[PDB]
């Protein structure tokens, strides 16, 4: 038989960790020749394994990058303008690297040009509220100043949004230990550890869905009207640039003003973590100087996009995406994915030579310039709008399918919960201690759901990954699956550094790429199971329960004010209606699916297909026009994160601080309005039809 | 056999005679209680005809009436204050009808209250070229008059937004006999001609598809948010009151200050058409006052939405809509319109208690508020986008069924110009002298399309009436048809006006029902073949031919600029690339669709039901987010009438006087992308599949 188990069996983890080597040994930073290259090999690879079309898709996009001739660094300067320290112009590379050439220096995509001086504030992390304990509580003011902060917690593009919106100069990213450095683990190359000379690259935008900078809305196609960079989608207006943790030190180490609020601001370098602003009474005319002169420029990028056709519903769309670009050797980030995706082709692939196929069409992608804003997922996204507004079934992501080696992590839309529960109830577990069980066994236990004994936890999508566009501007059922960390005890160590390499994931992460081969079947089996079943394999029975969870914490949440939701008569009810109706009628619906010809089938299945998509709101969320999905959204001071009913959590968010109480509620209650609908309308298309 | 013929043979003159009669025998404002009164009527008619389910879907919408006890009227006063002169508080009824109450006397509804005091200016038609003339070239500045403008040419609220952004504070609209009294035709009650007391009501918003001016967006549900006043959508911000020509006369005469410029500003009265601004020297000292008093209220309108299921295609969607709703008698405006399709209803209705049901369901609609801003059928469709996007096959508009007796009027999207040209062939023309040919013949002899011999005139979609939300907004194939009247020789004289009686219609325009038979044949012809045919009735490749037609005269509009083409590099060839690879794409569909299995047969039909969809921009057009077609769009300039690709239209329009020609030239590239990027889309959706 072509059946799942047939294609699982099929999947090998020697051939993945072949595809690892291979994807590894030189850079493929994204609209540099070898990333072109490999993007041919990949297309003549999937054609080989047997695909019906293999086509490249480019487009010309904004990228960033730093000019080598004139290399950025930062220094501490003395009041005679001598540069006493600087910071490091490259890492070290690893052993046997050290002549590859290529390898980009670390710098924060899209910063400005610039040559700030200044004193440094320190701002922990960067968020939000650190923000509003520097300013409102310990009356630091960060106007005019350079703000050194520490990465994690946050997506970095909110970072530097948050600094410069309190006025500051230029931004320093550092990578503290005490995020990135696992207690009795050693650095690279003798374990997963950061070392001191290890930096993070990565962009710094906040494009909110945008895609391109220049061609919001449209593909960056070859006929595109570009907007000028003064009018351009998120980029960052001071200079920012990302260092280690040796010269972090160096940087802090004089800091003076005042001390740490408390511990929550201390990483573990041997510093005493002053807030600043400045350097203590020795040092005090010394100051901070940037040197920033990397360019923006428009580059090619290039997609490989492989078709399966679909034997019976070729106009469904089931998508397989991950992006291929790198910022140096990518071991993990992406292409320990994009490895597998890899595996997964040539299996369904096998397949298909012997005469089978899928039932709908799947789609398999091979994503450019995801590093610099998930920039080739929405040109083509934005290209193909039409088509995959009207066909598309679901997005399963594919970027890294480590992060750990402790279980298995899921990040989807409630309409797959059901499907991740049964496909992992019949996959072995490749954790030691429970061999000859299933997968379900091993995560349930590592990872327990909060809500409910005997299931597993699995989180709301995020972003920061190329199913953005898919999920929450299109509104296609999306997922996500790799294996991770405990999270009891940020990201791992390497993420975005040189050091992130093949022999990294070979020797302490995978070396028997089992845990890549888990995280195959499980991508694969998603996609099969997507592709091929009768039904389409969605309980929005699921959506209803999350739904209400989340409106409670939504009600919670506004709760806070019972003063100020008397006066001005703030009611969830019409909310918790919606979703009452809901779970009524998925029940209802559900029974139907049951219970009931290939038109009605098409008419079910096409009821769960645009499921959700009513969920989207053409009009966006405010400000934000391309978060159009009314459940889910990126939170506003954390792109990695997932808010939950995004227009009324925003429209609450430090609401006793608005100056115009009247007008704040008002748009609370236009919001609790806004969801209330929506829930209702997506409720409606799963009513009988007529 | 229930085939066609048998819906069409079933449909009979005499009970749409009935209807209408019953129909207007009384005013049915929207919002009023008789209107209701008529909504639960149909519903229970509805049903006695035997559709599957016939519901009221209630919105409470901002309407605006007058005071009834401190009626609106304008002046002209003396240098004492005395009201010399008073224009008339309601029409003189018509014979029979002089003691049938709540006839609505005539005003603007959403005018503004105020009593403006001031001098007078005459501004022609108060179009944007009678703008242009009088501050360009005549050097005649509005700001602070009160302008008074003929109806006719143009939408009223263009009128009205083109007087304020002149500066005018007020309004005077009126009848000219030029435009509304057809020569050697006596006036009602002996002929179908305006008498000079008569006066033409209606609104003068700038909805630009928007809806009830407090909720765009979203259904004016129980729980809606509504903007505040201030913020609403749409609403004029000066005075307005429409008068009649016994009235303008009167403040027409004593006009001075500069001569008309040309013919074309000189109406049928005997008074010189001066422009103003003022009065001649003996009443130089005399003014012209408003009294405007009318209020905006929020008020509940009600629509009757009927259902017959498919029984093949129950998700697929065929509608029939027109209002119910009229500022009086609705003698033609709407209910000549309503009696057709309450015929239709009763037709479809016998054939299903017979055992027939259509393929796909036939929604059956009676909207409420269409005067007031196509406010009932804006609502139900913002309430129902989701099920109407992905389930919408096509739109038939059913208001007034004639406006005149000489031949029929279609205006429709080109995907159903081959629907009917084939219906018409079919039926029988009504018209004195073509007994025993087809509708066809008569109509191409009498309305001759400007492009191909031997075939009729076919118009564009405008709007100013119900289809608007469904086509400009949501992309739904839509169509109108009704007989109207010779157009070598503004619409017929009294229009919305208490004359506008049944005696009008059964006497003057259709007294054997025979053109409104001809009008139900074809609206009713229409939507049985939409919803009946095994493959949906469109043709793309007329699409690809009007195109084409657009895209040469936008160019030949770019191209009265040729120097600025140059300097700015302004190219129409992505815009022609586009247009023919959608010949070529739709020509192979074509051949596809006629050599090609439900599925097979259910995914070309989505594709047909795309195509119109395609065309939607998410983002809408500039400043205009609720019109989203990027082919056609209503003119910014008149409401009534349709643009092509309006997005290049509109920054083109008046370059040459834009300040910065960079920033305009550039706008035009931009739109240009748009158009040929949505173009190419639209083709795509017409590729294989996969
Ligand atoms: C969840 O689904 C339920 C259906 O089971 C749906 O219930 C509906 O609620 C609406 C909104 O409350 C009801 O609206 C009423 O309709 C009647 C006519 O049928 C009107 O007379 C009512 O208006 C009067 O009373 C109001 C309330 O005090 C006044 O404000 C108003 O001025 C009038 O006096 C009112 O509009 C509706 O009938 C039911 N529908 C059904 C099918 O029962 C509920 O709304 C759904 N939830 C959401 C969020 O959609
Ligand atoms: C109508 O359909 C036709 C398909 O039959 C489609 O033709 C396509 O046109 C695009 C845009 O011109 C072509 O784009 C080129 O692709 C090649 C790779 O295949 C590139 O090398 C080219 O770029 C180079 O040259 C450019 C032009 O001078 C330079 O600006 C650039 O810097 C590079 O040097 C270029 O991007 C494309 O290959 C064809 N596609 C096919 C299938 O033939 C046409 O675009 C359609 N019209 C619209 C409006 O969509
Ligand atoms: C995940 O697997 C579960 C467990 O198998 C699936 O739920 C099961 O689905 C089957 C097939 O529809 C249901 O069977 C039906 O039983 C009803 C009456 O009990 C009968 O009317 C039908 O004809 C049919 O035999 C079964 O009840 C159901 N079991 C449970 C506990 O829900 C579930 O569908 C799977 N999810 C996905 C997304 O595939
Ligand atoms: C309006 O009526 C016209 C004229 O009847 C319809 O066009 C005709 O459609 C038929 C049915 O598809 C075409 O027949 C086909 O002929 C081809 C080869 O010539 C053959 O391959 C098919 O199997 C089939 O017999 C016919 O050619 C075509 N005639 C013309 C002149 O186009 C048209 O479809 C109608 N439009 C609508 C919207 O219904
Ligand atoms: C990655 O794998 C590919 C394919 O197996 C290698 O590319 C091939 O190289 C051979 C030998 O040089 C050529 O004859 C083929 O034309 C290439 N094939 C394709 C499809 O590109 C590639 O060299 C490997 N890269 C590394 C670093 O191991
Ligand atoms: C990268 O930096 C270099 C080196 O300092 C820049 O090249 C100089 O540009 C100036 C002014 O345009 C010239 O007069 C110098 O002769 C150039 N120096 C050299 C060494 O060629 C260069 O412009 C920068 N590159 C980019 C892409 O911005
Ligand atoms: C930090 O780097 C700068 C720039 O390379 C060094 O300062 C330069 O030193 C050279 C040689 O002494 C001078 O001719 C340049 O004029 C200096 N440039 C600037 C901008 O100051 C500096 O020595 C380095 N500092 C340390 C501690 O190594
Ligand atoms: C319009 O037609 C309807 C229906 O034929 C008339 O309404 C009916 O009136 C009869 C007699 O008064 C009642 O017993 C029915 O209950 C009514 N039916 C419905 C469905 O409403 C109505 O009177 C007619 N109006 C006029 C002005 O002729
Ligand atoms: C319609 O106009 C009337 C009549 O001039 C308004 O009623 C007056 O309102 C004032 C102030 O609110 C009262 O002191 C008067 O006693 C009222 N006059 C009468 C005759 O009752 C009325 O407000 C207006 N109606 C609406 C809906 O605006
Ligand atoms: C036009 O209408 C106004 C208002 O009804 C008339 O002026 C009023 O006349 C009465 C009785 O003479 C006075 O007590 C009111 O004070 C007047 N009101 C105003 C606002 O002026 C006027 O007579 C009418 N003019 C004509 C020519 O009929
Ligand atoms: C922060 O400093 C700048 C300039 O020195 C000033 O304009 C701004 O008001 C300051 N805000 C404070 C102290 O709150
Ligand atoms: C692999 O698992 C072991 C066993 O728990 C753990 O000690 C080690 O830290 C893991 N490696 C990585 C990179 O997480
Ligand atoms: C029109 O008149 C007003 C005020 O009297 C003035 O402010 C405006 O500039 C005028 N414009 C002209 C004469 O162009
Ligand atoms: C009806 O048709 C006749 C014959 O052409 C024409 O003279 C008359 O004006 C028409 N009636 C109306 C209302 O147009
Ligand atoms: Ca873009
Ligand atoms: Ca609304
Ligand atoms: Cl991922
Ligand atoms: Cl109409
Ligand atoms: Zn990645
Ligand atoms: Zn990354
Ligand atoms: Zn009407
Ligand atoms: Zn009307």
């Amino acid at each position: 038989k072509h059946n799942m188990k047939a294609f699982l069996d099929e999947l090998k983890a020697e051939n993945i960790k072949k595809f690892l080597y291979n994807f590894t040994q030189i850079p493929h930073l994204a609209g540099t020749e070898q990333n072109f290259q490999l993007a041919k090999q990949i297309q003549s690879q999937w054609k080989e394994f047997g695909l019906d079309s293999v086509e490249l898709a480019h487009y010309d996009v904004l990228l960033s990058y730093p000019n080598k001739t004139h290399p950025n660094y930062i220094s501490i300067i003395n009041e005679d303008g001598n540069e006493i320290f600087n910071t490091s112009l490259f890492e070290p590379p690893p052993p046997g690297y050290e002549n590859v050439s290529d390898i980009v220096p670390p710098f924060s995509a899209f910063s400005p040009q610039g040559m700030p001086e200044g004193d440094l504030v320190y701002v922990n992390y960067a968020r939000t509220e650190d923000f509003f304990k520097l300013e409102r509580d310990m009356k630091i003011n960060c106007s005019g100043k350079i703000v050194i902060a520490r990465y994690g917690k946050v997506f970095r593009g909110n970072k530097v949004k948050n600094a410069q919106l309190a006025g500051a100069k230029g931004v320093i990213l550092y990578s503290d230990p005490a995020d990135y450095f696992a207690p009795g683990v050693k650095s690279y190359p003798d374990g997963w550890n950061l070392p001191g000379g290890g930096v993070q690259r990565g962009n710094i935008l906040n494009l909110n869905g945008a895609g391109d900078p220049l061609t919001p809305g449209y593909p960056a196609n070859e006929y595109a009207y570009r907007r000028g960079i003064a009018e351009a989608v998120g980029l960052p207006s001071i200079p920012v640039h990302p260092i280690g943790y040796y010269d972090a030190q160096k940087l802090l180490e004089k800091m003076g003003g005042s001390a740490p609020p408390d511990s929550s601001w201390r990483g573990s370098l041997k510093v005493p973590y002053n807030v600043g602003p400045g350097f203590t009474g020795n040092f005090s005319t010394q100051k901070v100087k940037m040197h920033i002169h990397s360019t923006n420029e428009v580059t090619r990028i290039y997609n490989v996009i492989g078709t399966l056709r679909g034997a019976v519903e070729p106009d469904r769309y089931v998508i397989l995406g991950g992006h291929r670009d790198s910022w140096v050797f990518g071991g993990i980030d992406p292409q320990s994915g994009a490895a597998v995706v890899h595996e997964i082709v040539r299996s369904f692939g096998t397949l298909k030579k012997e005469g089978w196929r899928p039932r709908r069409t799947i789609l398999f992608a091979s994503w450019d310039a995801e590093e610099f804003g998930l920039l080739g997922s929405t040109e083509w996204a934005e290209e193909n709008s039409r088509l995959l507004q009207e066909r598309g079934v679901a997005y399963i992501n594919a970027d890294s399918s480590i992060e750990g080696n402790y279980t298995l992590r899921v990040d989807c839309t409630p309409l797959m919960y059901s499907l991740v529960h049964n496909l992992t109830k019949e996959l072995k577990s490749p954790d030691e201690g429970f061999e000859g069980k299933s997968l379900y066994e091993s995560w349930t236990k590592k990872s327990p759901s909060p809500e409910f004994s005997g299931m597993p936890r699995i989180s709301k999508l995020g972003s920061g990954n190329d199913f953005e566009v898919f999920f929450q501007r299109l509104g296609i059922a999306s997922g996500r699956a790799r294996y991770t960390k405990n999270w009891e005890t940020s990201g791992y160590p390497l993420y975005h550094s040189v050091y992130e390499t093949y022999e990294l994931v070979e020797k302490f992460y995978d070396p028997m790429f089992k845990y890549h081969l888990t995280v195959a079947q499980v991508r694969g089996g998603m996609v099969f199971e997507l592709a091929n079943s009768i039904v389409l394999p969605f309980d929005c029975r699921d959506y209803a329960v999350v739904l209400r969870k989340y409106a409670d914490k939504i009600y919670s949440i506004s709760m806070k004010h019972p003063q100020e939701m008397k006066t001005y008569s703030v009611s969830f009810d019409s909310l918790f209606s919606a979703v009452k109706n809901f779970t009524e009628i998925a029940s209802k619906f559900s029974e139907r699916l049951q219970d009931f010809n290939p038109i009605v089938l098409r008419m079910m299945n096409d009821q769960l297909m645009f499921l959700e998509r009513a969920f989207i709101d053409p009009l966006g969320l405010p400000d934000r026009p391309f978060y159009r999905h009314v459940i889910y959204a990126p939170s506003s001071h954390n792109k990695y994160a997932g808010e939950s009913f995004p227009g009324i959590y925003d429209a609450l968010f430090d609401i006793e601080s608005k100056v115009d109480p009247s007008k704040a509620w008002g748009e609370v209650k236009r919001q609790i309005y806004v969801a209330a609908f929506t829930v209702q309308a997506a409720a409606e298309t799963l009513s009988e039809v007529a």
